[PDB]
């Protein structure tokens, strides 16, 4: 596996949100953070990672 | 605005992907890091981010 096809991703991620997004890639061991610089950005953020449109 | 209510969302995105899952409320200027354990948990976190099902 290589990290380029996620980090192709983080690029659509910051653009979705119109955010920075930052992928750790540590051994398979690591975490997307989706940064937010208002709690309105946050709500709208979980509310992808739920899918509720689905 | 009270993170209650983004960390009970905190509590359904765990199960939601089974995975670690942690918001930061730092003055509104925080992060949501979705831990993966797997390059396939990973590849799947990003699609929910993606939502691509829309």
């Amino acid at each position: 596996v290589k990290d380029a096809v996620l980090k192709e991703r983080e690029s659509y991620l910051q653009n979705y949100f119109g955010t920075t997004v930052n992928i750790k890639r540590q051994k398979k061991k690591g975490k997307i953070e989706i940064e937010f610089f208002s709690n309105e950005d946050l709500d709208r953020i979980l509310e992808l990672l739920s899918e509720r449109e689905s």
